């Protein structure tokens, strides 16, 4: 018997963002506590919102204490601030990092118990619902809008983990371009290959059954099909992007993923990378690694992503989607090995045991042992 | 900008009413009013739910007093046993009988302005998020559980009303074949085909975008390739129908339907006609008539009901999809004619006024005259 957890309501396409006051007024919440990075305030992306709020009256304080990769340290500053503010809900502007710190905020807020945050770490036992979220992502990007999961930095341990809690599921996500549209193409390119990972090892997760199934066929069609066009910068292409990285989510929320996000995470924490372009450099090679132990299903990617198989066998067909994805990588100008962003050979023996230990791993659909993953980071450095 | 209203929580496949004890001490509800009829009482269906919550010590009272094509008499009826119960949370087991009443009493009960009831209808302006609801569907489907409409019969009026509402929407959804098994064929048929006009309608519907028409169009090609196969009595058919016909209400609910459903509802008032074999009788006769307003549509209908399209022009397409659909209503035990289920030509004036002010006409893609829709009744009528 299979759980979804979905958004009770959410908002899609430009100017979705205009329906947050009437939301808000809907429930009677009275002050929010904007969770948000510098960045973001000062390209005028927050101003979009609370210019809104102002004109509609609705109170609000701000924490935009964020960082990449955001740490215990971030999440207990934030909480600190939501207790001053006297606010009864919260806004998530921004990417994974600003929503991630956002929940953790919202579930230790009702659930004081997991103030040290790092007991949040994998089924979180929590017995409270999160203060009310409303998230309005910043990328396309990571679906931390509909995830039931958050991702937090332990600088002290020098480790990624992953909270998974049904109580952390925003009340509202607004999935507008409008708010996404500032992104560098680099940006575009991280989070747009981020998106398409989510939907690749959600499709092929051990948990995957037949609605998640769906789900992520056509997010990985509306990725592979539109993220070229919006690093370029057309507006339709962002709209496109925006409703498949929330698609991806929807699926591999209530599945799991695999290995790529299991060997991502160490490189985050290690070096501060970009989850994206982590995630970007390591998927074709984790996917040719699983590639015997997922059926049919690349045929299906391969498929949506325009490569012809009518008429390829199977291992052709797997060879064809791993292929898709490199020229994809290539296309949006993602660095395509894992030395050129500054992973040390030293520290792989040290990664592989991060990777091994991480909860998206024990999703893959190959079992996956230390002496594979050492390989495969190995495959993913060289060059 | 488009709004998505979905569960926050649903559990899916056989056995999936096994997590309803769970869920209900997680959320610290103290009584249940399960809302039923008469028939799933005496099946031993409400046993199946009711046994467990024995077993896990959570108390229930019952109201069964439900019939097909709920009225006016049969809402408040529960909504005095719901009163007199001390129950704090809603339990829908059945059709979309059971689960429209249940609604109802859910949404009068914390917004006591609509206790006529018949002020429901359209976009109801309720302040007060309805009684919490959790849905158990026994068909295959009308989509109760996850779609923010229900529709009570007026007695007084001779009409079915819509009332469309965001603070209905249950809780958690509970999708078990298990609950679905002991449909009789016709039952599994008419239901069958309501949920196949749901996807169809909802796929060509004023309102349809991108996220529906991906949901809607996974949908018709769950029904198509299962209804024969579930009405023969196989298991696993079953349980593909019970998955399909969510999958439609994920779409429907958010954007609409039909003149198929604007005109359907009229019989139901005059003559007691199941929803779903109304529906199913005139479905192809406004698909015919649709036709040339639907776009590409009708193209993608036709290939995921099994029709080989690949060299078809459009009109030879649309032409294959309508056909497509009598062939199904001809081999699930439709009749073809509106006359064999005891529709009188005499009504027929009086059902298209009533059909043309149904809240469905207006997501008709083909703006529909009475002219137009008195002359699709004569068509559906007789050959
Ligand atoms: N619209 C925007 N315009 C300009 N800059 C932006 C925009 N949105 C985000 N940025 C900036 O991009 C950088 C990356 O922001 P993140 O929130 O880290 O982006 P994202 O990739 O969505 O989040 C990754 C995070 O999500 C987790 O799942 C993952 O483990 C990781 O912690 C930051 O400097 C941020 O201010
Ligand atoms: N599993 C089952 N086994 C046997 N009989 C069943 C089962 N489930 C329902 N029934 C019976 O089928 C009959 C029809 O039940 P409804 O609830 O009316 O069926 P459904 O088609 O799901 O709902 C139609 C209603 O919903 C609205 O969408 C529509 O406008 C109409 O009012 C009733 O006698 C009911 O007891
Ligand atoms: C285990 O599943 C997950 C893995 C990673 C994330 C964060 C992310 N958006 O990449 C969320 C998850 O869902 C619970
Ligand atoms: C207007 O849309 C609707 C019309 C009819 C129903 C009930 C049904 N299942 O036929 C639900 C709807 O969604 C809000
Ligand atoms: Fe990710
Ligand atoms: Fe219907």
């Amino acid at each position: 018997a299979n759980r979804m957890i979905l958004n009770e309501t959410a908002w899609f396409g430009r100017g979705a963002v205009g329906a947050l006051t009437d939301e808000v007024k809907r429930r009677g919440y009275q002050k929010a506590l904007i969770v948000t990075d510098k960045t973001l305030v000062q390209c005028g992306v927050v101003a979009k919102v609370t210019d809104k709020m102002d004109a509609a009256g609705l109170a609000w304080a701000i924490y935009d204490g964020v960082v990449p990769n955001p740490t215990i340290t971030v999440v207990k500053e934030g909480l600190g601030v939501f207790q001053n503010s006297g606010a009864d809900y919260l806004i998530a502007i921004g990417g994974g990092s600003p929503q991630d710190t956002c929940k953790a905020i919202g579930i230790i807020s009702n659930n004081p118990e997991f103030a040290d945050v790092r007991s949040l770490e994998g089924l979180s036992p929590t017995n409270k619902p999160s203060v009310p979220i409303l998230a309005i992502p910043t990328t396309a990007g990571t679906a931390a809008e509909v995830t039931i999961g958050y991702v937090i930095t332990d600088e002290e341990k020098r480790r990624k983990f992953v909270c998974v809690d049904p109580h952390d599921i925003p009340q509202v996500a607004f999935i507008d371009a409008d708010m996404m549209d500032g992104m560098p193409p680099a940006l575009k390119a991280a989070t747009g290959v981020d998106a398409l990972t989510h939907a690749i090892e959600g499709y092929i997760t051990r948990g995957a059954w037949a609605l998640t199934d769906a789900l992520h066929i056509k997010a990985i069609e509306i990725i592979a099909g539109a993220l070229r066009g919006s690093v370029a910068g057309d507006k339709d292409a962002g709209e496109e992007m925006a409703l498949g990285q929330y698609v991806a989510g929807m699926g591999f929320s209530n599945v799991g993923v695999g290995l790529v996000h299991g060997m991502a995470h160490p490189l985050g924490a290690f070096y501060n990378t970009p989850h994206g372009v982590a995630n970007a450099i390591l998927l074709p090679h984790v996917m040719r690694y699983n590639a015997d132990f997922t059926g049919e299903k690349y045929r299906d990617i391969a498929r949506v992503m325009g490569v012809k198989v009518e008429g390829m066998s199977l291992e052709e067909a797997r060879n064809a989607a791993v292929e898709a994805v490199f020229a994809l990588n290539r296309d949006v100008g993602i660095p395509p090995h894992l030395r050129d962003v500054g992973v040390r050979k030293e520290d792989i023996p040290a990664l592989a045991q991060a990777a091994l230990d991480d909860v998206c791993t024990g999703g893959n659909p190959r079992e996956a042992t230390l002496e594979d993953i050492v390989e495969l980071y190995h495959t993913a450095w060289t060059s």
